[PDB]
């Protein structure tokens, strides 16, 4: 049977939430949407409840709601944000107006736990281990995150980590920067290297002041693209630009990451390769010697594959709304 809901004005709208969720107060000051921290009386968990905004206002709004709901419903993994609950106060499709999503309150992100300080090599092994475990899962579902950065990485005080928002500009692969039509999963590996470097050194690896500045910082660490990478460039404008570059040597990473664990440096080398086909994958990185104290080949699960074609249809609002409603009704909460 439907829970008892209660009405309580929050974020200058009337929230209606099941009574199980207690003590709602806003968090993140709108950086996350319309979100409140809550106490879930049923599970004993501190949770974040998100009231979707304007979810069926337009075709693109409707479409995006459906997508956010389907993605979250599909993600079931310790290192990826999933759903504890999804509800609407509506009894019918004709009543259906609002969607609320519930997940774990981790309560900080990566910056909020690091504060520009060098981390110990052991704490860096733990944090990167968890990103790569989570990313192995997302990638097995055939999803590319594309904007993996510290603000997208939720961390509790115990430094247990979940990846959020899955599918600044400082963590972005050069081809994402340059708006290449195609890319592979290892765009996210590039982001993990930037994150890992910054964790070890205390400092942002490529703090470009703008797009071109970033690119010059990247090229200066990893050399100008060699002959083999140039053979893979389609765009004549990009080709012309590259050849017009003054060639330069890849920097030695031992001299950039002075004093680091040599296994960390070895991993950084394998992640931060200009050519995306040549970067280590997440499943491979998880087997690298760097993570020996954490790697467990029997607890690094893969996802059932995910149909992105269902979310990129051109449908009517009412069609996307009735679909989204069926996702709500069909929700079965985790064990
Ligand atoms: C992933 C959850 C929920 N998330 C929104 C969300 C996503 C999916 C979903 F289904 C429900 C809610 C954001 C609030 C971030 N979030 C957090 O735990 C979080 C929480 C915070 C946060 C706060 O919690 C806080 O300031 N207080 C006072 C509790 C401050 N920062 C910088 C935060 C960063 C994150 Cl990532
Ligand atoms: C300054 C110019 C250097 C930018 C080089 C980025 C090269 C990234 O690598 C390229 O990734 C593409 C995916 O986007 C694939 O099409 C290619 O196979 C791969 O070589």
């Amino acid at each position: 049977e439907r829970p008892t809901f209660y009405r309580q004005e929050l974020n200058k709208t009337i929230w209606e939430v099941p009574e199980r969720y207690q003590n709602l107060s806003p968090v993140g000051s709108g950086a996350y949407g319309s979100v409140c921290a809550a106490f879930d009386t049923k599970t004993g968990l501190r949770v974040a409840v998100k009231k979707l905004s304007r979810p069926f206002q337009s075709i693109i709004h409707a479409k995006r709601t459906y997508r956010e709901l389907r993605l979250l419903k599909h993600m079931k993994h310790e290192n990826v944000i999933g759903l504890l609950d999804v509800f609407t106060p509506a009894r019918s499709l004709e009543e259906f107006n609002d969607v609320y999503l519930v997940t774990h309150l981790m309560g900080a992100d990566l910056n909020n736990i690091v504060k520009s300080q060098k981390l110990t090599d052991d704490h860096v092994q733990f944090l990167i281990y968890q990103i790569l475990r989570g990313l192995k899962y997302i990638h097995s579902a055939d999803i590319i995150h594309r904007d993996l950065k510290p603000s997208n990485l939720a961390v509790n005080e115990d430094s247990e980590l979940k990846i959020l928002d899955f599918g600044t500009r400082w963590y972005r692969a050069p081809e994402i920067m340059l708006n290449w039509m195609h890319y592979n999963q290892t765009v996210d590996i590039w982001s993990v290297g930037c994150i890992m470097a910054e964790l070890l050194t205390g400092r942002t690896l490529f703090p470009g002041t703008d797009h071109i500045d970033q690119l010059k910082l990247i090229l200066r660490l990893v050399g100008t693209p060699g002959a083999e990478l140039l053979k893979k460039i389609s765009s004549e404008s990009a080709r012309n630009y590259i050849q017009s570059l003054t060639q330069m040597p890849k920097m030695n990473f031992a001299n950039v990451f002075i004093g680091a664990n040599p296994l960390a440096v070895d991993l950084l080398e394998k992640m931060l390769v200009l050519d995306s086909d040549k970067r280590i994958t997440a499943a491979q990185a998880l087997a690298h010697a760097y993570f020996a104290q954490y790697h467990d080949p029997d607890d690094e699960p893969v996802a059932d594959p995910y149909d992105q074609s269902l979310e990129s249809r051109d449908l009517l609002i009412d069609e996307w709304k009735s679909l989204t409603y069926d996702e709500v009704i069909s929700f079965v909460p985790p064990p």
